[PDB]
């Protein structure tokens, strides 16, 4: 049922060098990769080698499975390919910023969940499956797409010399697979917000240990979630036009549940466009800032991002209070 590159593919993709004024740029935080598309994929790469060396992966290999992903990413407006690239560019950024914190073992497993933590998204919410009626809310009882977004990852290496994990013991093999696992349930911004509440609380008490590996697992859950609303963190007018791509989506659900003449919720209601800043701005307040806040606090180079997260902000304001 899976789907596959071709020789071609991954080939091109082999060959790719990254233009060099592009080093400069990919290491800030606010960096977007919108522009330059064709390099998408060349991109990741040249991240994986900046953080895991040359050496941590099979280059054939890699190539193959980096594109045959791009490949399980369906062409929807916002939960796409673009957007995998985008949040993996984040997590990288973060774990180049924290260079000691990290195991080996750790900055390969992110790195690779943040580009498959929505393989196959079909443009629906889990909402919308769960409460009507996909076989896919039949068998994935809870955070239905966020395990399927894993068996989606599963499967893939699994596929023919793509098994880029196949160079370590089937303890760290299944170590990272179990990484990986954690850091893409992670993407369920539904737990994020239990989860941020220990954060708050550990920090708070100050009884956060980076030995414990429950505790660990928590940090990365954040960072995941950091990184999957990183959108809101680039500059305006990157973020004001990628708050479209959500706004297509979720408008395209929406007119869904109206077709059977039920009204969805104003979020997903395209009728009503003006009420969006207001929104916005709620979720950036309830939702976004605790988050980035919460993040810079236990790992303070990752300041940047709270700091543009509230420029963002501080502009929806403008466009409420009737100035953009
Ligand atoms: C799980 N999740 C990740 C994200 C998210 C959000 C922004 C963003 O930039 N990114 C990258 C990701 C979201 C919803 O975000 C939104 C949050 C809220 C609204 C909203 C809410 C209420 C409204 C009411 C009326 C009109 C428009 C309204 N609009 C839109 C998007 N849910
Ligand atoms: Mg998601
Ligand atoms: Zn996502």
């Amino acid at each position: 049922h899976m789907s596959i590159c071709t020789s071609e593919e991954w080939q091109g993709l082999m060959q790719f060098t990254l233009p060099v004024r592009l080093c400069k740029e990919i290491e800030l935080f606010h960096f977007d990769i919108g522009p330059f598309e064709n390099m998408w994929p060349g991109i990741f790469v040249y991240m994986v080698h900046r953080s895991c060396g040359t050496s941590c992966f099979e280059l054939e290999k890699l190539c193959r499975f980096i594109m045959s992903v791009k490949k399980n990413y369906r062409r929807v407006p916002y939960h796409n390919w673009k957007h995998a690239v985008t949040v993996a560019h984040c997590m990288y950024a973060i774990l180049q910023n924290n260079h000691t914190l990290f195991t080996d073992l750790e900055r390969k497993g992110l790195l690779i969940a943040c580009l498959c933590h929505d393989l196959d998204h079909r443009g629906f919410s889990n909402s919308y499956l769960q409460k009507f009626d996909h076989p896919l809310a039949a068998l994935y009882s809870t955070s239905t797409m966020e395990q399927h977004h894993f068996s989606q990852t599963v499967s893939i290496l699994q596929l023919e010399g793509h098994n880029i994990f196949s160079t370590l013991s089937s303890s760290e093999y299944e170590q990272v697979l179990e990484i990986i696992r954690k850091a893409i349930i992670a993407t369920d911004l539904a737990l994020y917000f239990g989860n941020r509440k220990q954060l708050e609380e550990m920090y708070q008490t100050g009884s956060l240990n980076l030995n414990n590996q429950s505790h660990r697992d928590r940090v990365i859950g954040l960072m995941m979630t950091a990184c999957d609303l990183c959108s809101v963190t680039k500059l305006w007018p990157v973020t004001k036009l990628t708050a479209n791509d959500i706004y297509a989506e979720f408008w395209a659900e929406g007119d869904e549940m109206k077709k059977l003449g039920i009204q969805p919720i104003p979020m997903m209601d395209r009728d009503k466009k003006d009420e969006v800043p207001q929104g916005q701005l709620g979720f950036y307040n309830a939702v976004a800032i605790p988050c980035y806040t919460t993040l810079t606090q236990i790992l303070p180079p990752t300041e940047p991002l709270l700091k543009a997260c509230r420029d963002n902000l501080s502009q929806w304001e403008k466009v409420i209070r009737g100035e953009e």
